[PDB]
RNA sequence: ACAU
DNA sequence: CGATGT
């Protein structure tokens, strides 16, 4: 119904899919960029969306913040809930880095706790998520 | 079909 | 138009 403005919003940006993947987290209210991941040479949209949420979890936990996280990705929200990123991306030398980060993100989820609500950004009602890459 |  | 996903 209503945007929870006291929140973190995340989004992925890519050059190709699969292709170069980056992501960032912003203050939903102000747009302030809170974290930005260095571009990853090959990954998928959904792996980036997943990494963005998990990074947001780690970011908020380190800062003792109970803010929720918004993502517009049905897929990544489910993957985080499951603690399992069910990507189809081939594992090879070229995809080694993104798969390493995804593996490590799952591992973090399986060794830490959090109460952070992970919320679906309702793009059809509210427009583009505040972390959008204007892409 | 829905979400990217 | 193509790809990633439930
Ligand atoms: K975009
Ligand atoms: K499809
Ligand atoms: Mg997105
Ligand atoms: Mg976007």
């Amino acid at each position: 119904e209503e945007i929870i403005w006291e929140s973190l919003s995340v989004d992925v940006g890519s050059q190709g899919n699969p292709g170069i993947v980056e992501y960032k987290g912003v203050d939903t209210k102000t747009g302030e960029v809170l974290f930005e991941r260095e571009p990853i040479p090959i990954g998928t949209n959904n792996m980036g969306e997943f990494l963005a949420i998990v990074h947001g979890l780690r970011y908020l936990k380190e800062r003792n913040s109970r803010k929720p996280i918004y993502s517009d990705s049905q897929t990544a929200i489910k993957w985080v809930k499951d603690k399992k990123a069910k990507s189809t991306l081939v594992r090879n030398e070229e995809t080694a880095l993104i798969w390493k980060l995804v593996d490590e993100a799952e591992e973090w989820l399986n060794t830490h706790t959090y109460e952070t609500p992970i919320l679906k950004w309702q793009t059809d009602k509210w427009g583009e998520i505040k972390a959008d890459y204007g892409r």
